[PDB]
């Protein structure tokens, strides 16, 4: 529904919300942005703890940026929207959070929040009461269609970035990736498939685990061609669960079949004996397994393993999407037929 | 926690909205309930045509109905709900839908719809509804406390049996239905788990319409469904199958339901006539049974035991059943229990 590119203009100052999780596992938006932000530059991060740097709760950061604990101290450092880089909160933090959206609003600001609360009708009369706009970038259109078939017809090369498992580098892998070809002058684009992704400034996309079932491949499908209309020679597509998961496999496999992608890298972690906060699933994420599954479902080729704590035997070669030579070589490799 | 059961008393008056459909592949809801609707009476059809018989439009039925053209005759002969029969209509049908739901809601009758209608209809018809102490029951929106699946599937005990398909549209939930009607006249506490709007309407014992559930939850609501149906002790259940894996546009669906019920046997309903996928003709593949009982298997647990067809047979290693023929429903029934 929402382009952030068709609302904002490159480098538009924002100021990020990591309110009472900063620190945490959870602030992973605000993470991502700190170290990969391409459309919005940082100019703060909005948490409780005044006179402080982003550095002092993560590191390392390519945009280390003040820790102010108000909006109005944000607004006072040119910040021209508000981001929202907390990830499911309690209640009573969802309440603090809602009050710094609507601070925001009321001081000429846009919110860009792909948080689920409810609120929707205060955000909106006091964004039309100051002339500004909450952004939701979660909810999914509410024009859609099925996948009709015009992913067989694509023209762009398609790289799915896959894993294992949930939260493993997918995405990591997916963004260095894209900013890896675009400073070798490669019309590059990357698909996000959550929030964190479109925040960064993917190019197309949507939050996909909130699309109803029957048009995960839909939108998909149309991201991947909206891709292709502006002139983008290449997607990285950021993966999402694994076709193995229990919890998750049909969102991956919607995925899939909606990018019809002709290669894909398999991100995977060697430790985990159980699915990631499931280990009441006897089974484990399996590299080989998951390889066979995705080649033996489409038509890609699963050109590489990579892996982001420790390596794993496989005839493919497994890549560090941290190393220059690895990215330049995964790269190559994927624009060659 | 939504179950018509527990909101409608068994045989309830129902008269079944066909409107601008009776007669044609679109209204599969409205024959799936003349056929066998188990919890809701039919006692008519709401179609523009006025003196005519259901038995008409569609031939065989089990309960042969008149075709009134107003909410007012369908009231007259005391329908008490008015059941939503169409599937996805054009914007001037679903005009014509929405006249009938506001029609009945005013006259004294809820409405039971799994039709996705504009915000603007849906607004109108909550309005309605609470003025006239008649309520609107929409089988379609998922619930709003939700999770994904969990592990307790994997500790399951009751009997799960997947009835899939090479395609949509194939005989998937007909298959169900006669097994399920089959096991119940046999004295067996058979449940049957229904994932569309159709199956839900005839009575199933639980379900929802998983194609409207965000994608995450597929699999989770799914488990619910079945450990519920073993909480309440039933010792089989017939899961009604969704699209197919090998469909680009609804594999996402099957892979769900597949991990969400982990069924132990499935039985694989296909039409070998079919060089596409229904309504899918420019997507370059088609329905393909061993590729589909390949995948089915490979990805679960479960073990494709037989082949289902509706017309015409087709070379397999496993036997083909016909879900009309008594003897193959006892023999898929026994072999699916004693598993």
């Amino acid at each position: 529904h929402m382009d952030l590119w068709k609302l904002y203009q490159p480098g538009t100052p924002a100021a990020i919300v990591a309110w009472g999780q900063l620190g945490t596992a959870h602030a992973k938006t605000t993470y991502g942005l700190l170290r990969h932000s391409r459309l919005f530059k940082p100019v703060c991060v909005v948490a409780e703890h005044e006179g402080k740097m982003a550095s002092d709760f993560v590191k390392p950061v390519r945009y280390d940026v003040p820790v102010v604990s108000s909006v109005e101290k944000a607004k006072e450092m040119g910040a021209e929207v508000l981001i929202i880089g907390v990830s499911n909160p309690g209640g009573y933090l969802e309440e603090q959070i809602a009050t710094l959206v609507k601070k925001a609003l009321s001081l000429g600001m846009d919110v860009i929040s792909g948080l689920h609360f409810s609120q929707q009708t205060e955000f909106l009369k006091i964004a039309h009461e100051n002339g500004t706009r909450i952004i939701d970038i979660r909810i999914p259109p509410l024009e859609l269609d099925v996948l009709r078939g015009g992913i067989y017809r694509k023209k762009i090369k398609v790289v799915g970035v896959f894993g294992t498992d949930c939260v493993v580098g997918k995405r990591t892998t997916a963004v260095q990736l894209w900013e890896r070809a675009l400073e070798k002058g490669i019309k590059a684009g990357f698909l996000a498939t959550g929030q964190t992704g479109i925040l960064i400034g993917a190019d197309a996309g949507y939050v996909i685990d909130a699309v109803p079932a029957d048009f995960v491949s839909g939108v998909v499908e149309k991201a991947v061609l909206k891709l292709e209309k502006t002139g983008k020679e290449i997607v990285f597509v950021e993966g999402q669960g694994a076709l193995r998961h229990p919890a998750y496999g049909q969102v991956t496999l919607g995925l899939l079949y909606g990018s019809n992608p002709d290669v894909v890298f398999l991100v995977h972690d060697p430790s985990r004996d159980h699915f990631e906060s499931f280990p009441e699933i006897p089974k484990k994420p399996d590299f080989e397994e998951e390889r066979r599954l995705i080649e033996t479902l489409s038509n890609a080729k699963v050109i590489g393993g990579v892996s982001l704590n420790g390596g794993f035997e496989t005839d493919l070669p497994v890549y560090d999407p941290f190393n220059t030579d690895d990215l330049d070589e995964m790269l190559e490799r994927a624009m060659v037929w």
